[PDB]
């Protein structure tokens, strides 16, 4: 089944991104949690408290009824609903002091791309991320790669209304037409809108392209520093050798291809490998609006 190597994929690469910048005793606070499907992943590396905030209060029931299900439970769990990208951080955590504020970690998984809807909240999104991070924290993620979104909006006729490519288990289809007839370049960061379908998943859900330049641009005005950014294929062959013997047999077999080699072929390749980036920001100054020192 090419969804489920797509699957096996996408958590190899989440379990080799947590475990580089994640160390013991941190605190990791998991925007846009979903249904806690990376809390695994943070007990390999041995945290104390994990605060995940989601903005859909179904799916952090399914994460609440669901923790208590596993064993090896050794750091304190915080679960919340609400908006990290429309509003003040503060408005979701004040419930919750328990939280351990500033955090080591702020992870994105496949969610920060809601937050390039428009400039305000993309900038909202970040000031909590920098709000959020000691310096010398690290803010880590996944997102569609611009790049490989750019490359291939670049082939595109101005004739075509609503570009769209795809396989047999992705598919993006754009609103509109305006990169090609802006001289196949976006009229603005944000807002650029596209319809993602991936088998079994999303069904056609609007998300937005980040472009990368301008993420790094905000990310700088707040203080995060860029330390590392790889395409999700360029990523797992850096890291797939220290990770060969940590995985079971099974686990082995659902990254192999049928030759025997470690990596994604057919479909999957594209939709998990090309299609994705990974990202690392340092904190690295304390961020001060600007006209906002008063006498
Ligand atoms: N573009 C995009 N892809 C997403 C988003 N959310 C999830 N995905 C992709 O969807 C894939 C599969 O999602 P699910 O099938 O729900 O994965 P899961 O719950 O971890 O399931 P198992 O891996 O079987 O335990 C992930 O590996 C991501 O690549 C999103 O908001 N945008
Ligand atoms: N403004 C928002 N604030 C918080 N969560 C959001 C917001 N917009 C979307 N989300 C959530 O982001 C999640 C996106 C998921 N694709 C990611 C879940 C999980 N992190 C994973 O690795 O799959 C969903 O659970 C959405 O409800």
């Amino acid at each position: 089944s090419p969804i489920i190597k797509l699957r096996n994929f996408n958590n190899a690469i989440k379990y080799m991104l947590i475990d580089k910048y994640t160390r013991p005793g941190d605190v990791v606070l998991e925007l846009g949690c979903g249904k806690g499907g990376d809390l695994r992943k943070y007990g390999a590396a041995g945290i104390s408290q994990f605060i995940g905030i989601d903005i859909s209060n179904a799916s952090i029931q399914e994460a609440h009824k669901r923790y208590r299900s596993m064993r090896n439970l050794d750091y304190q769990v915080v679960l919340i609903t609400g908006d990290c990208f429309g509003e003040s951080l503060g408005v979701a955590v004040e419930p919750f002091p328990d939280c351990r504020f500033p955090c080591d970690i702020v992870s994105t998984q496949f969610c920060l791309h809601y937050a390039f809807e428009t400039e305000e909240k993309a900038r909202r999104a970040l000031l909590n991320v920098a709000k959020s991070l000691k310096i010398g924290g690290h803010f880590f993620g996944t997102i569609p790669d611009s790049e490989f979104i750019r490359y291939k909006l670049n082939k595109f006729p101005k004739e075509v209304e609503k570009p769209s490519w795809g396989n047999s288990i992705y598919r993006v289809t754009f609103e509109n037409n305006s990169y090609q007839k802006n001289d196949y370049e976006f009229t603005s960061p944000y807002g650029q809108m596209y319809t993602y379908w991936l088998e079994d998943a999303i069904d056609n859900v609007p998300e937005y392209v980040v472009p990368f330049e301008t993420l790094r641009s905000l990310a700088d005005e707040y203080g995060l520093e860029l330390v590392s950014q790889m395409p999700f294929n360029k990523f797992f062959v850096q890291e797939i050798p220290k990770w060969i013997e940590r995985y079971s047999p099974k686990m082995r077999e659902g990254l192999q291809r049928s030759d025997g080699r470690y990596g994604v072929e057919g479909d999957e390749k594209e939709a998990a490998s090309y299609f994705f980036t990974m990202f690392a920001f340092r904190k690295v100054k304390q961020y001060i609006e600007p006209e906002s020192v008063k006498p």
